[PDB]
DNA sequence: ACGGGTAAGCAGTCCGCG
DNA sequence: GCGGACTGCTTACC
């Protein structure tokens, strides 16, 4: 037996026992209880010495205890006596990390990862999982050791009898009758029709002990799925019978309950719920109109609606085959978006690094606490006892005022994970603080004016000075995680590179049957690959294209969220429940960034000077944070409209400029203000971005900025990647916003493209289209999105109250015009919401009208606000108040002026 | 309780203004 | 009878 090392599953805390789930070292599933005796820390004299110190070197006193409960009555008494009590006081990391003393290597096919969702009948409309008044009648439940669907059908209810479903009829197409289940997936469900709900319940508490999840997930599954069918249990058989769900029989109900409701969360002890809603909330980098399975499934999949007749509510009754189908495809498209995205593997890969609950990875506090806290067991160091701290404001970025105008040539430069560089750089850390010194202001700094810090310690502008010797917890356990964001980031900018080749070779589809090649799209298609592709057909090449922007997604999510993680170290220190909340640290980063941005404006604008010749002029246009934006026309015109063939040549050329003298420059810029810091190590890499212009010949303006965080830019190359068609990169506008009707985000965009790209008279042409066509573009495409938050605050008998949103005050008049019956569906405080104006004097009385998102109105009401619906406003407030803000900053107009020559 | 600050633009109210 | 300054709210950007 020369293998594998055993690797924890779950661990809980009940009272003076751990409940551990684990995977052993023949690689099978187990549990144990242990009595964990914990260890707390105390101060002694400087004499009394030992293994322990504290992290500022002051010795500690390791206590046993002889369970938790013990060691917690003693944490409470060094209270009431006052002095700090060091150590972990969460039991459960402490454990893991005794238990698992080396780096966790993990085997993924071995963990149950259970996958499921539920459909229960209401004719009563919404049914609230607390009360769990309708009987539940379908479950599927994926299972990922197993690899099969589970389908619960309940054939008898008394919202109607139905006849067992039929999985060769859900194989067939829409088009024959059927339901189009995936194909790949009709081969692993495994069904099973019920009697009644008793029966079926009692089986899938059965069928849950046999394979009791580790990880469980699915859309919204706390706050709807594993509630309901706990309450449900609970009410029929018993609390005893629902504590099953447990592997341990104990569970939490906490009541949190609503302005006027009664919404629990319930905790399940021994399992580990990852909620993909609110995986995909934090990791997923987007904002969504809604978030509804179907909406996010055909943004992230493109696969269709998934229609049908009738209200969901009698679906079960007029097409019991349909509603299985449904269900079983519901679940089957959490595990497609989760292959594409890999937040589960995500989430693993986080959690056993930190050595913490899978369920923690929703905390970067958590996750950071046991990190750091790993990192000092390993040299004898007992951690701080955490304290109360009170709120309070702080500085950040700075953001220079651009002035409002176009930029025919811009090139971009930004740092490399700037915050985590200046922690690193800096060498900020709870134990490095030297010291402090007299700080001049901001500006002397940046000017290169104030005296040097200090000669022996690293500083940052906001007065604080870090040892330069040794090393810090803090920048040692970021460098590590930052590297493996260096790696993942690579593969995935490859993977674009590799798809723009792809791209390119699609107008040489060559008229041929072929299959696609067998490429790793993390690693630049070597030549041989390159002078393949070239002859290949659409049909082969597209399934390349779709490939290489799978393995880039998967890059850019193992990518982004390191550099969320890391970043969110830095903000754990400017938040008070954080063990090393220190705002000495928060701004002694964010103040050094403030001068190391600023420090490289001063320095690009002299150095463009110099070689373009001039004086004094303004070369750096806008930056945020650790970005520049440097106006290139200049250093264009040195050579003019004279040699450069195409669009590609200048390009070629800037590309060259900026890795050949810019960087240089500004590495000698950065070098110096370390020098001047005296900081520890070099680590201001500034880099190349973007890189945009107009087409050459073209009437295009190339970019522009309206103000702060508000600018469009066609741009060409990006990071090293050569587009096959310039892409737009607009920031802050209104393209960009989750609130702006579809239809008008397509339109705003179009009408940028064409500002940007072919002047002036292409803009105006295409507005004058927009105009007379607008009007019949679907109500669901033109309709406002908004966040819908205190409801009730606004309410006051029905009605708009003082200082009522316009949104709020829309769905006030919803549910006045749907009032009474339960039918229609409500809107649900905290969800989001479409929203549209209305005429004067229309049935509703109101000025508009707001349904939740992701959402066709009721029937009920459809037809008279489609009716009553203002276009005239809707095109004044969302697409022509937004185009003058463009077009203003830019100096242009959208409309052929009163001529002169009329 | 459970990463951070910065900043834009929309709408509502309350006030000054022949 | 309406514009502007202030304020609450939403949603972008680092
Ligand atoms: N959610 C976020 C996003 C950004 N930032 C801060 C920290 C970043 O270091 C800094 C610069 O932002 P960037 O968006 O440019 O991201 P980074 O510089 O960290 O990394 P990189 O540009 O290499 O992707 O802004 C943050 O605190 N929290
Ligand atoms: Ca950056
Ligand atoms: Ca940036
Ligand atoms: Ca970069």
């Amino acid at each position: 037996h020369g293998s594998m090392k055993e690797f924890y599953l779950t661990v809980e805390q009940i009272g003076d026992s751990i409940f551990e789930r684990y995977i052993d070292s023949n690689g099978r599933e187990r549990t144990r209880e242990v009595e964990y005796k914990p260890s707390l820390f105390a101060h002694c004299p400087e004499s009394q010495a030992t293994k322990y110190f504290d992290i500022y070197g002051k010795p500690c006193t390791r206590k046993l205890f002889a369970n938790m409960r013990d060691a917690s009555q003693w944490i409470k008494r060094m209270e009431d006596i006052g002095l700090e009590a060091l150590g972990m006081d969460d039991f459960k990391l402490a454990y893991l990390s005794d238990t698992y003393n080396y780096e966790i290597k993990y085997d993924h096919t071995k963990i149950r990862v259970a996958n499921f969702d539920i459909e229960v009948t209401s004719p009563d409309g919404f049914p609230e999982p607390s009360q769990a008044k309708h009987p539940i009648d379908a479950i599927t439940h994926y299972d990922s050791i197993d690899d099969r669907f589970y389908v619960f059908d309940l054939l008898n209810s008394p919202y109607g009898n139905v006849e067992e479903w039929s999985i060769e009829i859900a194989a067939k197409l829409q088009e024959q009758g059927g339901d189009e289940v995936p194909s790949e997936i009709i081969d692993k469900i495994i069904y099973m029709p019920f009697d009644n709900e008793k029966e079926l319940l009692m089986e899938y508490l059965n069928f849950w002990q046999q394979k009791t999840p580790v990880i469980l997930t699915g859309w919204n599954v706390e706050s709807f799925a594993i509630p309901y069918v706990y309450n449900r249990i609970k009410n029929i058989f018993g609390e005893s019978t629902a504590k099953r769900l447990s592997p341990h029989r104990k569970t939490r109900v906490k009541v949190i309950e609503n302005m006027y409701g009664s919404r629990e969360i319930i905790t399940l002890f021994g399992i580990s719920v990852l909620d993909y809603i609110d995986l995909y909330k934090k990791f997923s980098f987007t904002n969504q109109p809604s978030y509804s399975l179907d909406y996010i499934s055909e943004f992230e999949l493109n696969v269709g609606k998934l229609k049908y007749d009738g209200p969901i509510s009698k679906l079960r009754e007029s097409n019991h085959q349909r509603y299985i189908s449904y269900n079983i495809i519901a679940v089957y498209r959490v595990l497609q978006i989760d292959a594409k995205r890999q937040f589960i593997n995500l989430s693993l890969d986080m959690g056993y690094y930190a050595k913490i609950q899978i369920q923690s990875v929703f905390s970067p506090i958590k996750t950071w606490d046991a990190i750091i806290f790993n990192s000092l067991k390993e040299q004898n160091k007992v951690i701080p006892q955490g304290r109360s701290h009170p709120v309070q404001p702080y500085p950040g970025a700075f953001v220079k005022e651009p002035i409002p105008n176009r930029y025919k040539y811009v090139m971009s430069f930004d740092l490399t994970s700037l915050y985590p560089s200046i922690i690193r750089q800096v060498n900020i850390s709870p134990e490095t603080i030297a010291g402090t010194f007299k700080v001049a202001p901001l500006h002397d700094y940046i000017n290169a004016v104030a005296e040097r810090p200090s000669d022996v310690y690293s500083c940052s502008p906001n007065g604080m000075m870090y040892y330069k010797d040794r090393d810090g917890v803090v920048p040692t356990e970021i460098t590590k995680v930052f590297n493996q964001r260096k790696e993942h980031k690579g593969y995935m900018l490859a993977a674009q590179r590799n798809g723009e080749i792809i791209k390119e070779a699609l107008h040489n589809p060559n008229l041929s049957v072929d299959e696609p090649l067998d490429v790793d799209y993390r690693f630049d298609f070597s030549d041989e690959i390159k002078e393949k592709i070239k002859k290949l057909s659409a049909k082969s090449l597209n399934e390349m294209l779709f490939r290489a922007q799978r393995t880039e997604v998967a890059g850019m999510t193992a990518q982004i969220n390191r550099k969320l993680l890391i970043n969110s170290l830095y903000g754990a220190l400017g938040n008070v429940w954080f063990r090393y909340y220190d705002l000495r640290n928060a701004t002694a980063i964010t103040t050094f960034g403030q001068m190391a941005l600023q420090w490289i404006e001063r320095k690009v604008n002299e150095y463009l000077n110099e070689v373009c010749g001039t004086e004094g002029e303004a070369f750096v246009l806008y930056g945020d944070t650790d970005s520049i934006y440097v106006s290139a026309d200049k250093i264009i015109d040195k050579v003019g409209e004279s040699k450069f063939r195409d669009t590609n040549h200048w390009v070629d050329f800037l590309d060259k400029f900026a890795r050949e003298r810019m960087e240089p420059a500004i590495d000698r810029g950065f070098r110096e203000m370390c020098e001047y810091m005296n900081n520890k190590q070099h680590l201001m890499f500034m880099d190349r971005e973007a890189i945009a212009g107009p087409p050459l010949g073209s009437k295009g303006i190339g970019g522009f900025w309206t103000g702060k965080k508000r600018y469009a830019l066609n741009v060409w190359d990006m990071e090293g990647t050569r587009y096959a068609e310039p892409k737009l990169k607009i920031m802050g506008l209104e393209t960009q916003k989750s609130s702006t009707p579809k239809a008008v985000q397509k339109a705003l965009k179009e009408c940028i493209r064409r500002m940007l790209q072919e002047g002036e008279e292409s803009l105006q042409e295409y507005f004058k289209e927009f105009e007379k066509e607008f009007r019949q573009l679907n109500y669901i495409s033109i309709a406002s999105v908004s966040s819908a938050n205190n409801i009730a605050k606004y309410d006051v008998g029905g009605f708009p109250g003082p200082k009522c949103p316009f949104h709020i005050r829309g769905i006030l008049t919803y549910n006045r015009a749907i009032k009474g019956n339960i039918d229609a569906p409500q809107v649900v405080e905290g969800e989001k919401v479409y929203v549209l104006p209305l005429r004067e004097g229309n049935p509703f009385g109101d000025k508009c009208i707001a349904w939740p998102s992701g959402t066709e109105i009721t029937d009920l009401i459809k037809d008279d606000v489609l009716h009553w619906m203002d276009y005239t406003v809707l095109l004044e407030k969302t697409f022509i108040k937004p185009l003058e803000g463009f077009t203003s900053a830019a100096k242009l107009d959208y409309e052929k002026k009163a001529s002169l020559f009329d």
